[PDB]
C-alpha cells in the first residue's frame, strides 16, 4: 500500500488525541480503591436498613411518646443513620462509576483502539526491517562517544517502549462494554475487574517524577542537547555508515529509517500519555503542541547536520557462486514502458538464478505510485554473470546521469566474455511527476578510459575458478522504491565477486515532502513478489473473487486457522478452484510459490494434464516453498 | 473460590462487614432492653417489637 | 497505639473544628430535645427529624475528623516525641565513634 | 559560553583511557539530566507568565477558581520537589563535582 510517512503519522496521533481530548469524563474521579464487587452485596444492606430506618423514624415522628423514650430511641436511629448513611454512600459511589462513567470510558477506549492498531499497521514493516539492521551490525572500535550516548539513552527508551506496548495492549484485553461489567453475575467481576484495575493502576504510574521527564530528555537526546551536545542520530550515522553492514538500501534509507522508528515511538508514548490522563480524573493537557515540536526538532536536525553527508549508493546484500557459460552470448534487457521508470532490481535464484525489476509511474518531487507498479522476472542471468572455466571482461563504470533525469532502461551485453551494459535516461519533472519522453541520454561504454577519452580501456577481468563465480545475490534497491539517476558495476576479481551499485533520487525525494511537512507517499521495499496471475491470490478480505470452492469443507475464513491471515482451508474433501488456462501462454516457464500449513492438495490441471502437483509435504507453521 | 468474585480484599470486605455488624449490634441492643422495659401501649410496643 | 500516624491530617485546625463542633452539638442537641418532647404535628415531626438527620451527619463527620486530630495531638505526639529525642542522643554518641 | 561547549563537542574523539570518562558520566548524567529537566519546568512558568495577562485584570474574587487552576501545571511540578528526591539528584551531583 502506501506509508505515508513521519508528518503524516503525527497527524494521525494527533487527530487520536483531538478524539479522545473531548469526550467526556464527568469527574468521576476513577480511583480503584472502589471495592467494585459488592454492588449487589451493598444493596441488600443499604434496602433492609432503609426499611428499618424508615419505620423507626416514623414511630418516632408519631409522637405522643415517654420522653426519655424518645431521646433513646433518637439516639438509636441517629446511630443506624450514620452508618446506613455511610454505607449507602459507597454504594452510591460505586453505582454511580458502573452507570455514569465506565460505558463512556469504555466506548473513548474502544475508539482509541481501532486508530492505533491502523497507524501501527504503518510502520510494522520498518519494525522488522531495524530488526534485521539490529542483527547484522557490528560496533568493533566505537569511541567513548558512542557508549555516552548509550548510557544517555538506555533506560528511557527501554522504558518508553515498555509503556508503549503494554498499554497498547491493554487497550484491547479490556472487556468493552457489552458486559458493562455490571452486577450481572460474577467473575466477569474478577478477570475484567483485575484488567480494568491494572489499566488504572498503569495509568495512575503516569504521573509523578518520571515519564515526562523519561520522554523529553530523549526528546532532547534524540536532538543532541545533552552536557556535550552528541546528537544520538549522528552516532548512529557513523555506526550505520561502517560497513560489514550491506544491507537493501543506502545511508539515507537506513538512517531515516531508524528516525522513522523512534519519531514513531516517541508520538505513541504522548498518545499513551494523554489517554492515561484522560482516564483519570481531570486536568487535560493539551501535549500535540509539545509533540509537534519535538518531532520538528529531531526532524530539522536530521535535516540540517546529518542528511547531507550520507550516500544514496546501494549495493546488493549477498553474493553466490554459480557456474555459467561463455558459449553463449545473452542479451538481456530492462526497458521500463514509455510512461514508467525503473525503481529498483532483485536477484533470486532459488527456482533458478533469476534478475528481478520493477517499474512504475511517477509523482511528484520523486513519488511513486502504488499501482501502475509492475514486477517483471528473467531468466538464466546468472549465464549473463557467469563463465564456464573462461576469462570474464566486465566493463566498470559509475554512469550517471544529470539530475533532473532518471534511468528509463538499462541493457546488458556479454559478447565473447565482454560483460558490458547500456544504460538510457530519460528527463523528468520533479514539480509535476511527469517524466519526459523526448531529452534522453545513453552511455554505451563501461569505463572510465571512455569516460575521459571516449576510448575502450579500463575494464575488469575475472579468471574463472571451478566452483563458481560469487554473483550478486538478493535485493537491489533502496528501502523505499526510488527512481535512480545512478548505476555502475563495480565487481572487485580480488575474491571473485560482482557487485551492482546505483544512486537513489530518495535524498530529493523526501527533502521536498516529509521535511518541509508535507504529504509524503513512499513504497517500503517489497520483500516478496507484489502481482501474480491469480486473480486474489492474496485472500484475506473473506471474499474469493475468482477463487470458488465447490465444498463446504473448503472455505474462505479469514481466521482460517488464525485471525492473523487467511490461508484457504480445506479438509478431507476440500477443494478451492480457479480457472487460471486462459493466461498461461504455451511453451514459457512458470514460477510458482505459495505459503502453505498442513499438507494441501495443489493441482494445475486442464482436466487432461496436471502440468504442476504437490500433495506430500506437511506443514505445521505455514512453509512456503517455490517450484 | 471466593475470591473468584474478590480480590484478596475478603479482609477489606470483611473488616467492613465486622464493623457494621458491630454497630447493628450495638443498636439491637439498645432496642432490645427499651423493648424489656416495657410499660406501653400495645401497638406502641408491637411496632417497637417488629 | 497503631494511631495510623498518616499525614492527611489538616492538624492546624484543631481550633478551628472545634468551634464548629460545640456550636453544631448545641444546635443539635436543642433540636433533638425539642423532638423527643413528643406530643407535636406528625408531618412536622417528620420534617424535624430529616433536618436532624443530616445536621448529625454534617456533625457527625466534622466530629470524626477533630476526633482524629485531637487523639493524635494528645495520645501519639508525645509519646512518638519522646521515643525520637531519646534515639537522637544515643545516633550522636555512636557518631562520635567513627568522626575520626 | 554554552554554544562555545559543542565546538569541543564535535571534536572531542578521544580514546585510550576512556574508562575514566565511563565511569564518571555513568555516574553522573542522570542527576544532570534532572537538573535540566526541571529547569525547563521554567520555561513552562514562562508560559504560565504568558497566561498571566488573560488573569491578571480579574483578580476580583474570580481568581478563586480560575487562577487556581492555570497554574496546576506549577502547582504540580512544586510537589515533585520533596521526598527523598530531586534535592537529592542536586545534593549527590554537588558531591561529585567537588569529589566526596
Amino acid at each position: 500500500d502506501y506509508f505515508n510517512g513521519i508528518y503524516g503519522f503525527a497527524t494521525g496521533i494527533k487527530d487520536i488525541m483531538g478524539m479522545i481530548f473531548k469526550t467526556d469524563t464527568g469527574g468521576s474521579n476513577l480511583t480503584l480503591d472502589e471495592i467494585l464487587k459488592n454492588q449487589n452485596l451493598l444493596n441488600d444492606i443499604s434496602g433492609k436498613l432503609d426499611g428499618i430506618n424508615g419505620d423507626l423514624g416514623d414511630l418516632i415522628a408519631q409522637g405522643n411518646l415517654n420522653s426519655e423514650l424518645a431521646k433513646e430511641l433518637l439516639k438509636i436511629s441517629n446511630e443506624q443513620n450514620q452508618m446506613l448513611n455511610h454505607v449507602n454512600a459507597q454504594l452510591n459511589a460505586i453505582n454511580s462509576t458502573l452507570n455514569i462513567y465506565l460505558p463512556k470510558i469504555t466506548s473513548m477506549l474502544n475508539e482509541v483502539m481501532k486508530q492505533n492498531h491502523v497507524l501501527s499497521l504503518q510502520i510494522e514493516f520498518l519494525s522488522k526491517q531495524l530488526q534485521e539492521i539490529s542483527d547484522k551490525l557490528d560496533i568493533i572500535n566505537l569511541n567513548v562517544l558512542i557508549n555516552s550516548t548509550l548510557t544517555e539513552i538506555t533506560p528511557a527508551y527501554q522504558r518508553i517502549k515498555y509503556v508503549n506496548e503494554k498499554f497498547d495492549e491493554l487497550t484491547s484485553t479490556v472487556e468493552k462494554n457489552p458486559k458493562s461489567y455490571q452486577d450481572n453475575v460474577t467473575k466477569e467481576v474478577i478477570e475484567n475487574l483485575n484488567e480494568l484495575t491494572e489499566l488504572a493502576k498503569s495509568v495512575t504510574k503516569n504521573d509523578m517524577d518520571s515519564f515526562e521527564f523519561y520522554l523529553q530528555t530523549f526528546h532532547d537526546v534524540m536532538t543532541g542537547n545533552n552536557l556535550f551536545g552528541r546528537s544520538a542520530l549522528k552516532t548512529a550515522s557513523e555506526l550505520i555508515t561502517k560497513e560489514n553492514v550491506t544491507t537493501r538500501g543506502s545511508e539515507i534509507g537506513k538512517v531515516y529509517n531508524f528516525l522513522i522508528v523512534l519519531t514513531s515511538l516517541q508520538a505513541k508514548a504522548f498518545l499513551t500519555l494523554t489517554a492515561c490522563r484522560k482516564l483519570l480524573g481531570l486536568t487535560d493537557i493539551d501535549y500535540t503542541q509539545i509533540m509537534n515540536h519535538h518531532i520538528d526538532g529531531q526532524k530539522r536536525e536530521f535535516r540540517i547536520n546529518i542528511l547531507p553527508t550520507l550516500s544514496n549508493n546501494f549495493s546488493n546484500p549477498s553474493y553466490s557462486k554459480n557456474r555459467g557459460s561463455d558459449i553463449d552470448d545473452p542479451i538481456v534487457v530492462l526497458e521500463a514502458a514509455p510512461g514508467y521508470a525503473l525503481i529498483g532490481f532483485e536477484i533470486l535464484n532459488d527456482p533458478l538464478p533469476i534478475l528481478k525489476g520493477y517499474q512504475a509511474r511517477l509523482k511528484p518531487n520523486y513519488q511513486v505510485d502504488r499501482e501502475s507498479m509492475s514486477e517483471t522476472i528473467y531468466g538464466d542471468i546468472h549465464k549473463l554473470f557467469c563463465p564456464k572455466q573462461l576469462e570474464q571482461k566486465y566493463y566498470i563504470k559509475d554512469i550517471e546521469f544529470p539530475e533532473g533525469y532518471v534511468i528509463t532502461k538499462i541493457v546488458f551485453e556479454k559478447r565473447l566474455n565482454q560483460l558490458g551494459y547500456e544504460v538510457t535516461a530519460n528527463f523528468y519533472d520533479p514539480s509535476t511527476g511527469s517524466i519526459d519522453l523526448n531529452k534522453v541520454k545513453v552511455e554505451s561504454w563501461k569505463e572510465k578510459s571512455c569516460e575521459e577519452d571516449s576510448c575502450e580501456d579500463e575494464y575488469s577481468i575475472i579468471k574463472a575458478e571451478t566452483d563458481g563465480i560469487y554473483m550478486p545475490l538478493g535485493v537491489v534497491s533502496e528501502t523505499f522504491l526510488t527512481p535512480i539517476y545512478g548505476f555502475g558495476l563495480t565487481v572487485d576479481e580480488k575474491n571473485q565477486k560482482i557487485t551492482l551499485t546505483g544512486k537513489s533520487y530518495l535524498r530529493e525525494s523526501l527533502l521536498e515532502t516529509d521535511l518541509l511537512n508535507n504529504e509524503t507517499y513512499l513504497i517500503a521495499s517489497p520483500d516478496g513478489y507484489i502481482s501474480s496471475i491469480v486473480e486474489n491470490w492474496n485472500i484475506t478480505s473473506d471474499n474469493t473473487g475468482s477463487w470458488r470452492a465447490n465444498n463446504n469443507n473448503a472455505f474462505v475464513d479469514k481466521a482460517d486457522t488464525i485471525k492473523g491471515s487467511s490461508s484457504l482451508y480445506t479438509h478431507k474433501d476440500g477443494e478451492f478452484s480457479q480457472f487460471i488456462g486462459n493466461k498461461l501462454k504455451p511453451k514459457t516457464n512458470y514460477v510458482i510459490q505459495y505459503v502453505i500449513k498442513g499438507r494441501p492438495a495443489i493441482y494445475l490441471k486442464n482436466n487432461k494434464d496436471t502440468l504442476f502437483e504437490d500433495t506430500k509435504n506437511n506443514f505445521s507453521d505455514f512453509q512456503t516453498v517455490t517450484k
